């Protein structure tokens, strides 16, 4: 249950903001998915216990490829 920022790199055209969301949004263990790569932030609260931040980021890579990594605790 950890409110983190999966630092996104904006590399696509328009269909990306949501891709980067939905991926993490698929996780049963997610809680919040405030995607704003345009603002240079994504406030993603997710359950590190069951699915670590890595798993969540890799879940972005399953679809998109716009996940630098967790910027800050």
């Amino acid at each position: 249950m950890e409110q983190k920022t999966l630092q996104v790199e904006g590399m696509s055209c328009q269909h990306c903001v949501k891709a980067v969301e939905t991926s993490v949004g698929e996780l049963d263990g997610v809680s919040a998915v405030h995607v704003n790569l345009e603002a240079g932030k994504v406030d993603v609260s997710f359950d590190a216990d069951k699915v670590s931040v890595k798993d969540i980021a890799d879940a972005i890579e399953d679809q998109g490829y716009d996940v630098a990594k967790i910027e800050g605790r």
